[PDB]
């Protein structure tokens, strides 16, 4: 079945799949059919290719993320706070978002949303 | 309109609330049709009574909340990670989730979701 820790191990592999870089580990985690939302608002990416194709694109620099709270997970779902750090053109960005994981009977992503602001960015000049 | 801005302010206003027991001003938060979630899974809320009776039976024991962190704010939509402290014969527990508040154009919250699981749940004996 799915349970909180199985959720809980599933954000933690995704976190360490992003810092390896490893676009596999990642794509493994989800439905064939599952939704990607970067960012909310914005159009959410379908299916294994287009979910593959973004987070791609996001590991075009190499990424730090670690978990800065413990990972909630309930029903079906887990939720979780954590900051993606890269370097870039000697400047260093810290992006701290909360991630949400609405996951099948498989133990499966089904869905995946990044909730996070200007105000979430912290950078320096 | 509704910005980030806005609704990290209804967080912090619901956060201060539930701290001073203040039924009026948490329910004042929500549009009349809203919905509360307290625990993912279960039946959702819905309407101003309904949601006032949740927070009044939630509020039988003073309850000392915080945020942990910043708030994530983004499109009609605000994510926070927060706990909720409370003591009960003899016994002090602290419940940490992450709840999630969807805004209409109006700056009022029409869904707020709690997620938590028994992991997140620390109490002593
Ligand atoms: C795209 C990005 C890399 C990956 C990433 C960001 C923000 C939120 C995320 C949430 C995820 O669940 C997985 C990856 C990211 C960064 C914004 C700036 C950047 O370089
Ligand atoms: C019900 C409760 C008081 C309030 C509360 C809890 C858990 C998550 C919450 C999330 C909220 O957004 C607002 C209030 C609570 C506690 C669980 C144990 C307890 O006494």
């Amino acid at each position: 079945m799915n349970t909180p820790e199985h959720m809980t191990a599933v954000v933690q592999r995704y976190v360490a799949a992003l810092n390896a870089g490893d676009l596999d580990g990642i794509v493994a985690l989800f439905a064939d059919d599952a939704t990607v939302e970067d960012a909310v608002g914005s159009e959410p990416r379908s299916g294994t290719a287009a979910i593959r194709e973004f987070y791609a694109n996001s590991l075009k620099l190499p990424l730090a993320v670690e978990l800065t709270q413990e990972v909630r997970a309930v029903a079906n779902e887990a939720a979780f706070a954590f900051i993606v750090s890269f370097e870039y053109q000697g400047r260093k960005t810290v992006v701290a978002p909360i991630d949400h994981f609405r996951f099948n009977g498989a133990g499966k992503v089904v869905s995946m949303r990044a909730l996070f602001g200007e105000k979430n960015i912290h950078a320096g000049a």
